[PDB]
């Protein structure tokens, strides 16, 4: 629990925290995302997906271009620092990654990359 957050995205299509602080002192952290709502994943689908700031835009945009089988997510998508898959509704994923992967003093932001969504799904991490 000092090193993992529990995340959910709904059908009202928003995460419901918009801010995930990561301890330095964790070797791993890991997400755990669910999808409560009643839409289908083709609809209404969630991913957790992290980058930098810098990056955000290219990764949703080309995650948008790659099409619900790839989980719009562009395959092999170097600036993805982690992601769940693509989940719909009663479904949940888990992501753990290796904190080494992020620095002190940078931007990053968490989003959901499914078509139009990360207008509202969209949030902050940082290393503290
Ligand atoms: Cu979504």
């Amino acid at each position: 629990a000092e090193c993992s957050v529990d995340i959910q995205g709904n059908d009202q299509m928003q995460f419901n925290t918009n801010a995930i602080t990561v301890d330095k002192s964790c070797k791993q952290f890991c997400v755990n995302l669910s999808h409560p709502g009643n839409l289908p994943k083709n609809v209404m689908g969630h991913n957790w997906v992290l980058s930098t700031a810098a990056d955000m835009q290219g990764v949703v945009t080309d995650g948008m271009a790659s099409g619900l089988d790839k989980d719009y997510l562009k395959p092999d998508d170097s600036r993805v620092i982690a992601h769940t898959k693509l989940i719909g509704s009663g479904e949940k994923d888990s992501v753990t990654f290796d904190v080494s992967k992020l620095k002190e003093g940078e931007q990053y932001m968490f989003f959901c990359t499914f078509p139009g969504h990360s207008a509202l799904m969209k949030g902050t991490l940082t290393l503290k």
